[PDB]
């Protein structure tokens, strides 16, 4: 059987290409003043950002090991050859639950290939290298050889961006008229710089992008911003401007994520050693 590529709602990918794709997909969960809700099923971005809008903290949780069960199960069954990309596990605690889950699966069904990879990515990070396995896994790429690939872009994706207000970010926990300039380190958030007003930060994550990556021009280019596509769009002229990027691939941001992140926020994503894939 063909290896089948699974992942979660940390990976911002649209519902479109979940589907199109036949990506297993695990809703990241998100709830506020008693109901629960799932990550791009059955709440939206907007939802969100207009409860935190009204003065509610919108919070996040792990999907359930239950949930995490049942979307394997049917394919340890039928023994077909899995590969779960999960968003970080120094955001999430999610990862180690799901290597719990795959445990107590490999118990009752030995034989079953489930490779977790600890992506410590978010957002189209994380989606980007899901979009990649896809395509290895459409090549056939052998299972090994795919799995340990995957894990080798993971570790060389950048993840630069900013958000309107950092109070957002750091009563949610992942973190301990200035913009902040973050990135991801290692899967972790790192506050990075501060600069004065919107204008200033979005050229410099361009900057960084110039400085940190790698053969930009042949790289396909993430962006995904919270409810704001003209920004995204604005962020993708600067980019083909100054790198001559010609690739890219815009998405707003889940809701999970953008629960933490608040409004206004704006992300890149780019590899830091041209992966070619
Ligand atoms: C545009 C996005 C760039 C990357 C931004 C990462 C922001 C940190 C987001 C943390 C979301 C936390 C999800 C927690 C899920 C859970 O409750 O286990």
């Amino acid at each position: 059987m063909p290896i089948e590529i699974i992942t979660d709602s940390g990976a911002d990918l649209p519902q479109s290409y979940i589907r199109e794709h036949r990506i297993a997909f695990l809703p990241l969960v998100v709830h506020w003043n008693g109901q629960d809700y799932k990550d791009g099923i059955t709440i939206e971005p907007k939802q969100v950002y207009d409860a935190m809008r009204q003065g509610h903290t919108v919070k996040t949780a792990q999907p359930s090991p239950l949930a995490m069960k049942e979307l394997f199960l049917p394919y340890a069954k039928e023994n077909r050859p899995c590969l779960y990309i999960a968003f970080s596990s120094k955001l999430s605690g999610t990862y180690q639950t799901a290597m719990a889950v795959r445990s107590e699966l490999l118990d009752e069904y030995p034989e079953f290939r489930l490779t977790i990879i600890d992506s410590k990515c978010a957002s189209l990070g994380q989606g980007l290298a899901v979009m990649k396995a896809v395509e290895l896994a459409k090549q056939n790429t052998p299972y090994n050889l795919l799995c340990e690939t995957i894990e080798s872009y993971c570790r060389h994706m950048e993840h630069i961006f900013t958000v309107d207000n950092l109070d957002y970010l750091a009563r949610g926990g992942r973190i301990s008229n200035i913009k902040p300039l973050l990135h991801v380190e290692d899967g972790a958030l790192i506050p990075l710089e501060k600069w004065r007003g919107r204008k200033k930060v979005l050229k410099r994550m361009v900057e960084l992008m110039g400085e940190r990556g790698d053969d930009l021009q042949k790289q396909t280019i993430g962006i995904s911003h919270a409810d704001d596509e003209e920004t995204a769009l604005e962020l993708k002229q600067m980019i083909e401007e100054t790198h001559g990027c010609t690739r890219f691939f815009l998405s707003d941001i889940g809701s999970a994520i953008g629960a933490h992140a608040g409004p206004g926020t704006i992300a890149l994503f780019f590899l830091n050693k041209y992966i070619e894939i």
